[PDB]
C-alpha cells in the first residue's frame, strides 16, 4: 500500500543516521520506502512516493547544504497536494537560533509545494541517541497514520 522516499544529506554520517533510523521506523509500519542521498537524487523521482522526508544538516551559522540547493529549490517549484511530508535534522544546539535551520527551511519548502505534514518535524543534537531514536519512531508514526 503505501511507499516513502527518504533523501538525506550528510558529511559525518549523523544526518543519515537519522535517515536509515526514520527508514527502518517506516518499514516496520509496512511501508515500502526508498533511500538517497540528496545530490543524487531527483525531485521527480522523489515526489513518486506516497510519504517524503527529508534529513539534512545545517552548516556555516545557518547555511543548508549546499548539494542539496537545487533539491531543495525544486521542491518549492512542485505540485505536492496530496503528499506526507516530514523533515528532520542533526545538528549543534551550539549554533543557538541556528539550531538545525535546514529543518525550518525545508519544512517551509514542502508547505509552499502544497504538501501536508505528517509530524512535526525533529531537530536533534549531534548523533541519535535513545530519546532522539524515540522521537523519530513517533515521527515515523505520523507520518503513516497521516498517509493511511
Ligand atoms: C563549521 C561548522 C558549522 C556548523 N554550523 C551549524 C549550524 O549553524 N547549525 C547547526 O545546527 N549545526 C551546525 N553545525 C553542526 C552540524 O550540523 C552537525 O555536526 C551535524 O550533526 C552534522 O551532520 P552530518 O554528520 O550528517 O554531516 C556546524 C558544524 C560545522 C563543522
Ligand atoms: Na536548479
Amino acid at each position: 500500500m503505501l511507499t516513502a522516499h527518504v533523501v538525506y544529506a550528510t558529511m559525518t554520517g549523523n544526518n543519515e543516521e537519522v535517515a536509515n533510523i526514520v527508514c527502518d521506523s517506516l518499514t516496520n509500519l509496512n511501508v515500502k520506502v526508498t533511500e538517497s542521498e540528496i545530490s543524487q537524487t531527483d525531485v521527480a523521482d522523489f515526489m513518486k512516493a506516497d510519504i517524503l522526508v527529508v534529513c539534512a544538516y545545517t552548516y556555516d551559522e545557518g547555511a543548508m547544504p549546499e548539494e542539496g540547493l537545487d533539491f531543495y529549490d525544486d521542491l518549492q517549484s512542485t505540485d505536492l497536494t496530496g503528499k506526507v511530508y516530514g523533515v528532520a535534522g542533526s545538528g549543534d544546539k551550539f549554533y543557538g537560533e541556528y539550531f538545525n535551520t535546514t529543518v525550518d527551511h525545508f519544512d517551509d519548502a514542502f508547505k509552499k509545494a502544497g504538501a501536508t505534514s505528517g509530524a512535526e518535524k525533529v531537530k536533534i543534537d549531534l548523533e541519535p541517541y535513545e530519546e532522539d531514536i524515540e522521537r523519530l519512531n513517533k515521527f515515523a508514526e505520523g507520518l503513516v497514520k497521516t498517509a493511511s
